[PDB]
């Protein structure tokens, strides 16, 4: 009837799709906090005890 | 023979090349004068009638 969006719903306009993507199932972050973190030089290596 | 071109054809001289490169067929090209060019954003689309 008349003018409505959901006769012209592909036709005078697109939906939506949001410029957001949600995310997956996202596994927790720690390491970085949980540990020391050694910024090394080389592959090999080894850390003095 | 004697001294003939046809003998020192490779030796004496090299044959002439001409410095112009015939174009083989040309076909005719009209349709951006001769329709509506769209500059698409998508490759599927539609346009509203
Ligand atoms: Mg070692
Ligand atoms: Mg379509």
């Amino acid at each position: 009837f008349a003018a409505s969006d959901p006769e012209y719903v592909d036709t005078l306009f697109r939906e939506q799709l949001l410029e957001v993507v949600m995310e997956g199932r996202e596994l927790r972050k720690v390491a970085r906090e949980a540990s020391n973190v050694i910024n090394a030089n080389t592959r090999v290596g080894d850390v003095p005890i």
